[PDB]
């Protein structure tokens, strides 16, 4: 599925990610239109081997189990398709994870060279929410 700006700002406030770990709403969304352009089927595949999924690309490396990613842990304890669902639950809820691990939003590589140090509440401007 893809995501409306505020559609997507309104799923992620509903799941808890507004102000999480210190992030305002904002920031996610603005991560989620670099990393995926708020398609949740998306996928791309990393040089090592690994790949991302979803709306906020997680990697098979550390977090999902993909079945082709030797080595890999999946932290998340998920399958990596179900982080390409039109429900973004199972992304958001890896995505806490994450963002918890010590490096914060940086982890997201799109994140940390488009939205960090921008006014990211541009992103949520004009939603009803
Ligand atoms: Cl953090
Ligand atoms: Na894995």
């Amino acid at each position: 599925k893809v995501f409306g700006r505020c559609e997507l700002a309104a799923a992620m406030k509903r799941h808890g990610l507004d102000n999480y770990r210190g992030y305002s709403l904002g920031n996610w969304v603005c991560a989620a239109k670099f990393e995926s352009n708020f398609n949740t089927q998306a996928t791309n595949r990393n040089t090592d081997g690994s790949t991302d999924y979803g709306i906020l690309q997680i990697n098979s490396r550390w977090w999902c189990n993909d079945g082709r990613t030797p080595g890999s842990r999946n932290l998340c304890n998920i399958p990596c398709s179900a982080l390409l669902s039109s429900d973004i639950t199972a992304s958001v809820n890896c995505a806490k994870k994450i963002v918890s691990d010590g490096n914060g939003m940086n982890a997201w590589v799109a994140w940390r060279n488009r939205c960090k140090g921008t006014d990211v509440q541009a992103w949520i401007r004009g939603c009803r929410l």
